[PDB]
């Protein structure tokens, strides 16, 4: 089997992408944030505290003839941005882009943190990291991809995120028309539960490539590119007037600037992020200070190849017995 679904930016900045997901019988379609940095499929629901729902579409398990309470199971997750959610668990039929999994754990939120409530466009998350990170207790549950894997034509999914435009998540096949050149594959460590890999270096604009190993994660659920402070300083030094602002929370730059590209290495291959992809717009409405799309990871503990990086590539998440990542230009 295969599946193919369009993923759509939630706003004009590409802050996140939403993909429609069918849950239950008859289907209830929710728009979920596909997150290769986490491993829970959780949804706003009829159980979510009413004051914490503000415009999201909810899953109502009592209206699904295939929903079953997973007795005793609870979940609770905290994300790298400080947000969180928790609740109980149902199993139900879940379909993405025509690919159906029966008995998928659907984690129903009883509580969500304010950042979720305040974002009416995201109805929940669909985790695509390794199932070892799934938070369901006392019986850990599998991700949608893990449940689907054995049925897929090939045990892979691909992320093709758009710049200011829709893109595609495919399951079970690699669309050879969706990229240019060849796909370069690189080793993955699953030791932390992530799609963790090592970039071979970087360049700023037309500058020379610096060969240096940068360990990080491919994370579709993170907006920006978070890299070591040395790398980030080298980038922003090429933008007149750019500076790190402790009060804003990162590098800002004059909105009048033209940003240079940023290149990262995948083996001997190179992925070029155009400068425009690094512009996240005014820090507040009407400001002439703009927020940068490349930021320091120094306070995180891990480097993160988020959407800024991934949307410059066609990305293969190869879930074979020994997982690997593939990157192609497009």
């Amino acid at each position: 089997s295969t599946g193919s679904a369009t993923t759509t930016p939630i706003d004009s900045l590409d802050d996140a992408y939403i993909t429609p997901v069918q849950i239950g019988t008859p289907a209830q379609t929710l728009n979920l944030d596909f997150d290769t940095g986490s491993s829970d499929l959780w949804v706003f629901s009829s159980e979510t505290t009413a004051s914490e729902v503000d415009g999201q579409t909810i899953y109502t398990p009592s209206k699904s003839t295939t929903a079953k309470l997973l007795s005793g199971a609870t979940w609770s997750i905290s994300y790298g941005d400080g947000s969180s959610s928790s609740g109980d668990v149902y199993t139900d039929t879940v379909s993405v882009g025509g690919l159906t999994v029966t008995g998928q754990a659907v984690e129903s939120a009883k509580k969500v943190s304010s950042s979720f409530t305040e974002d009416s466009t995201i109805d929940g998350l669909l985790g695509l990291a390794f199932s070892t990170l799934n938070t369901v207790s006392p019986t850990q549950q599998k991700t949608f991809f893990d449940n689907a894997k054995a049925s897929l034509d090939s045990p892979v999914f691909t992320a093709d995120l758009g710049y200011h435009a829709p893109g595609t998540y495919n399951f079970g096949f690699i669309d050879t028309t969706a990229y240019t050149g060849s796909i370069t594959y690189t080793a993955v460590s699953t030791k932390q539960g992530f799609w963790e890999w090592t970039s071979t270096g970087y360049a700023v604009g037309s500058g020379t490539f610096k060969s240096t190993s940068i360990d990080g994660i491919a994370d579709t659920g993170t907006t920006l590119l978070y890299l070591p402070a040395t790398v980030v300083s080298a980038y922003w030094a090429q933008v007149s007037g750019a500076k790190s602002s402790s009060s804003v929370g990162g590098y800002v730059f004059p909105c009048s600037a033209t940003l240079p590209s940023f290149t990262f290495g995948v083996g001997s291959a190179r992925i070029v992020i155009p400068g425009d992809y690094i512009d996240f717009g005014p820090i507040s409405t009407g400001s002439s200070s703009c927020f940068g799309g490349i930021q320091s990871s120094a306070g995180i503990g891990i480097n993160i190849f988020g959407d800024v990086a991934l949307k410059a590539a066609f990305v293969v998440f190869n879930g074979a017995t020994t997982p690997t990542l593939g990157f192609a230009s497009k």
